[PDB]
């Protein structure tokens, strides 16, 4: 008689990502707002993946023929969201690219900081993604890669994360990073500041990157 029932998996981080989320989550740094602009950048990533792979069978596209990024900030949930129409991630892909296993960069730019470099560098250690915990206390990721199901992987850095399918709204294809927001970084929910720091730091992205500012209607949350 459930409505719903799923299982979830919890996994632990690799010790060194634990300790780079630890650091980032728990450190003051003054230049947070580069978080944007290493989501978007793998987005891009992401979306040059499928077009990739659609050069040489169209029928990738069946999912969807529009490449693009959306942010969508939601203040009354204090949410912002960027979702990309990208090659998106199967349920491996999740456990073993956001947690389970460490590249070589997750050490090395922790040591490179040791050495004095700047917390803007992380995209250069393949690790970017985790800069979003910058600004947010909890990070949900939701995709859907062609033939697999839609997967939500979830994190408050507590040096585990979850997986299960998810059975909201279904993607067509890609992924959805929804970052719920510290208490103190709602700044980056303002249409100004989101606008200045696309203008910024991503001029080059080569695809279309579009502004949905969400608002639920009084007595309809
Ligand atoms: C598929 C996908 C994967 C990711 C992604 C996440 Cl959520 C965490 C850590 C690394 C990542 O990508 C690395 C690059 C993945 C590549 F090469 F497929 F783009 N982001 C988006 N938007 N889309």
């Amino acid at each position: 008689q459930p409505m719903e029932e799923e299982e979830v998996e919890t996994f632990a981080f690799q010790a060194e990502i634990a300790q780079l989320m630890s650091l980032i989550i728990n450190t003051f740094y003054s230049n947070k707002e580069i978080f944007l602009r290493e989501l978007i950048s793998n987005s891009s990533d992401a979306l040059d993946k499928i077009r990739y792979e659609s050069l040489t069978d169209p029928s990738k596209l069946d999912s969807g023929k529009e490449l693009h990024i959306n942010l969508i900030p939601n203040k009354q949930d204090r949410t912002l969201t960027i979702v990309d129409t990208g090659i998106g991630m199967t349920k491996a892909d999740l456990i073993n690219n956001l947690g389970t296993i460490a590249k070589s960069g997750t050490k090395a730019f922790m040591e490179a900081l040791q050495a004095g470099a700047d917390i803007s560098m992380i995209g250069q250690f393949g690790v970017g993604f985790y800069s979003a915990y910058l600004v947010a206390e909890k990070v949900t990721v939701i995709t859907k890669h062609n033939d697999d199901e839609q997967y939500a992987w979830e994190s408050s850095a507590g040096g585990s994360f979850t997986v299960r399918t998810d059975t909201g709204e279904p993607m067509g294809r890609g992924t959805k990073v929804i970052l719920h927001l510290k208490e103190d970084q709602t700044e980056y929910l303002e249409e100004r500041r989101i606008k200045e720091i696309v203008k910024k730091h991503s001029q080059f992205i080569g695809y279309p990157i579009t502004l949905f500012v969400e608002k639920e209607l009084e007595h309809h949350h």
